[PDB]
């Protein structure tokens, strides 16, 4: 199964529905595509559905529902993610584990593209896939539109023509950011998974998530934090594991959620904050979901973990 | 600039196509125009009322029906959910049942696209800067009888179309599909409030969603008004993506907004219609809005929210302890 | 309308997507298909959804929603259903009601080649619903593929050529299984109301439910259990009704949830092993929604009886 192929499905949507989306298509000098998301356009629900769906390959489904009841309590708008592909879609294609620095143009790239160029090399060998396409998809989480010579750099990465390079961007600052984001719960545990708890993640059968859709703000920092906190404080995971000897998935879920991690209890603003705005000063593995739930099939167990911590949340988008 | 009546046509032709599994009844009338029952003889279906709903949305909103994941004791009910991205035009320009249709002993409040040509009411589409151009008109009406050929004359010579190119959704209040379509108004009567009550500007807003529950059906036209209304204003939630300029004071737009800030707030819309003695002129306009109002100003990054989803008047509306 | 030739429509997707749902397609030798969505492969979440609407004889809706709101609540993955045509959908297609032995093949037959078998007779009187078709597609509950034999008992039960026949199978203990018995969330009810409570279930005129997928357990006997619980504590159901005069519709809502029968309050695992493992010390009327929602469009009237019980979930799943 090839994430690239499959993704151009949903990036074909994506540009022929873009006035319907609010996203503007673009064609380089070298005839490289880009979609912008959110930078100079409104962008909409319908295309941070879309533009997550990409991030995952095309091998998720992704919605955009309204959790929650009839009841006081405070409930959003919020991203689900179902996937049957799980380590492949969230590791192989949606971690943003490409840093893309040309001239002044800095982001994280997510996405498709990732599985031909092998960003990071030992990504791919974990999850032992690679793929093999002559188009090449990435997702930009930024501020600006890309330019010439950002397509030339990832074509000539992933081994393909220019012209047949497509890149989606969209600000941290944006609705499509926020839904993106939030989109990201249930990788959030699937790289915790492989990269601070050293569970072979290829045991990983199904997955599937929900985290709200944040609130937009336009400070770039404080749209990270809140951005960050809608998956640390309002993200639920389901995993649905197999089991070998001498594992431990009590264990692997006890570990598992933001709440295990040391410097957790603050909205990520204010972590960033204490740390000098420092990533050194930060364990990475606060980056999880609240909550998380796994049934180990091979055994029958369900085990959870964490919880959803409303008050922190609400601290986070600044109500009571 | 998008066309709410040809973006419903897309929608309309699905209907038209899949009428035999939507339970709604298509027909044809001697001028030309078409009928598409939803109720009165047939018994519509939830997808009926989400592509009805849809419809009056000017084809430019999701819509969808929820059946919700709840696992615990609380009342829980089959609901409406709302995504739109052109809020003003969706809600105002298309879903609010702005016309009001008089011909002979037809009366109905007319929504949908076809009001986007005949302009009705003149103000709105003023304050949202949007009118279609199109050759054929579309309108939802919530009656509890099929229009015929003078009523579908009317709205072609209001919308200056052909008649052959009018199409009709009809539905009674008293129906699936009627609670449906109502629940699906739970972003409208944020926006309408915001335009004419507040006199907010809502282009402004530039995203929406909102969610409600389907009201039981009562045969009782005006117990079915009662019920379908209280599903809103007990029921719903809205979230409303704006854009603030300077002097705007979205805090106040929030708190103002609510159901629960209008006079006479806080019994079953039956019973206040009662108390009023069955007069709209005695009821504060302004109770009719969402339950529950959720802001987010992207211009500050502020999230403001206000109001509250009241399970108890729900359950006493419905006649459940 | 037909529920084969509905529910093929449903069928031809999975066919064609069957490498994208994680499903095994193979042709038998005397032309019979086989769609296995998890005996030796892991189906997937869209492979149990369309799986549950073939069942439903393509005439219901099928979705997995991700609920989970904002709180320390408990809440799982779950299916939901939406009918508009619910004693044909959920009784003349979903249900169970075609006991398939052949050789050492035992399994429960569900789905639309119901209507062509009539399995069993007074259903399909009692609904006013029969099926005519040229094919045949079927759901099997089972842990191993059914084979050629299988297929033609089912072709000459169904009056259809055996290459006109498509089974459709998952275990128990499997996504797939986990889901379409949480699927059966709103058949639990109608089939009550028929069978149990004598109401003309012809009088339901639109449906809708949803129930968790329960986790999966490899011991099929845990499975059932564990697959049981997730609709008889965990289902929601709600039902649209024209009654007319001498109903009694506060009644049925009384009588219709899981809560009301004998033996309520254990996980099924439990209730069975008690019961001697066997169905006759079972009070099958406890194979009901955790709750049930009635709307009567005669009067108007709502009814609201029976609860999801999140405590005994949670024993049940051993959390």
């Amino acid at each position: 199964v090839s994430v690239n192929l499959e993704a151009k499905k949903t990036v074909d949507v994506m540009i022929e529905k873009a006035d319907d989306l609010n996203i503007a298509v673009s064609k380089l000098e070298n005839g490289a595509t880009v979609i912008d998301c959110g930078v100079n356009v409104a962008g909409s629900f319908k295309a941070g559905e879309l533009y997550t769906k990409v991030c995952l390959g095309g091998l998720a489904d992704v919605g955009i529902s309204i959790p929650g009841d009839l009841s006081e309590k405070f409930a959003l708008p919020s991203v689900k993610i179902k996937t049957d592909f799980p380590a492949i879609s969230t590791l192989g294609a949606q971690k943003a584990g490409w840093s893309v620095s040309v001239g002044d143009f800095f982001a994280l790239g997510s996405g498709p593209a990732r599985a031909l160029s092998l960003k990071p090399a030992e990504t791919y060998e974990e999850i032992d896939y690679k793929d093999e396409a002559d188009l090449a998809i990435l997702t930009l989480e930024a501020d600006v539109l890309p330019g010439e010579d950002v397509a030339q750099y990832i074509a000539d990465e992933c081994g393909v023509d220019v012209a047949n390079v497509f890149l989606l961007v969209a600000p941290t600052a944006s609705l499509v950011g926020s839904i993106q984001i939030a989109g990201r719960v249930v990788e959030n545990g699937t790289y915790k998974m492989l990269e601070f708890l050293k569970f072979d993640v290829k045991k990983v059968v199904h997955a599937a998530g929900i985290a709200p859709i944040a609130p937009i703000d336009p400070d770039g920092l404080k749209a990270m934090g809140k951005t960050n906190d809608a998956v640390l404080f309002g993200g639920r995971t389901y995993y649905y594991v197999k089991s070998e000897e001498g594992d431990d998935i009590a264990a692997v879920a006890a570990q598992l959620p933001s709440s295990a991690a040391d410097g957790y209890g603050k909205p990520f603003f204010d972590v960033f904050k204490d740390a000098g705005f420092d990533f050194y000063q930060i364990d990475k593995g606060m980056f999880a979901p609240a909550e998380v739930v796994i049934n180990d099939l091979t055994t029958g167990k369900l085990y959870k973990e964490g919880f959803v911590n409303a008050e922190l949340l609400k601290k986070s988008f600044g109500i009571e």
